RNA sequence: GUCUCGCUUUUCCCC
């Protein structure tokens, strides 16, 4: 009676950014050490972003060949902080 | 366009 919600699921809290230099063929670090993500031809990459695997983000993937991005522990933590900010509802 | 995407939340609300 005093709240509202988006018609569709908000993917913005599950997406991670693709490296600017990886998209140019100029980056020189593995996905594990770079500041951003290095997806494959099989990932659902769009507009320099990819939706990350929820099960992997929680520390235990539940598939064997999933279409989402698997980020390193530091980026998993940044993604969970972005998710938690909605549970905390800091904006309201 | 599976792109409204296979998981969309760590519990009201967010979603
Ligand atoms: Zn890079
Ligand atoms: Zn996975």
């Amino acid at each position: 009676m005093a709240v509202s919600v988006t018609p569709i699921r908000d993917t913005k809290w599950l997406t991670l950014e693709v490296c600017r230099e990886f998209q140019r063929g100029t980056c020189s670090r593995p996905d594990t050490e770079c500041k951003f993500a290095h997806p494959s031809k099989s990932c659902q990459v769009e507009n320099g972003r990819v939706i990350a695997c929820f099960d992997s983000l929680k520390g235990r993937c539940s598939r064997e060949n999933c279409k989402y991005l698997h980020p390193p522990p530091h980026l998993k933590t940044q993604l969970e902080i972005n998710g938690r900010n909605n549970l905390i509802q800091q904006k309201n």
